[PDB]
């Protein structure tokens, strides 16, 4: 047996979650390679960002925008996905 | 019948969660009345802080420090506890 983890765990791939209208998300000035790099609520790990300038958002329009957790091109440091924590 | 909510829901009182060593937490420059006002991970709601300067922390020492969610003396605006969201 092996217990199941979080349904948002995505070890081995990019998260790719598509945001819905009204859904919040996170940005980090220091970690994001640019101001389009974002993390969904299931992925953002506060432990990765102590003393960083974090800025939340809410998706307010139909977008093809997606969570960049697990996309190393989007981040300046390793992230530790919150959904991987047990 | 009425379904149970989140075990961290604390409608009607202050949260009061005591942080453990290694536990992350949140601060908001604009919302906190001072730099001692904090929110635990179960309470911090990103929807309350769009375009605010949010700063995470990790508790690194034995403290009597506690989450201030639901303590109106600690905040400059109404918060909407994440644990109340269904
Ligand atoms: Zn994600
Ligand atoms: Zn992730
Ligand atoms: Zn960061
Ligand atoms: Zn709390
Ligand atoms: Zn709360
Ligand atoms: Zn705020």
């Amino acid at each position: 047996r092996l217990g199941s983890g979080d349904v948002h765990k995505h070890t081995g791939r990019n998260c790719g979650r598509k945001f819905k209208i009204g859904e919040p998300l996170y940005r980090c000035h220091e970690c994001g390679c640019d101001d389009t790099c974002v993390l969904c609520i299931h992925c953002f790990n506060p432990k990765d960002h102590v003393n960083h300038h974090v800025c939340t958002d809410i998706c307010t329009e139909f977008t093809s925008g997606i969570c960049d957790c697990g996309d190393e091109e989007a981040w300046n440091s390793p992230l530790h996905c919150k959904a991987e924590e047990q």
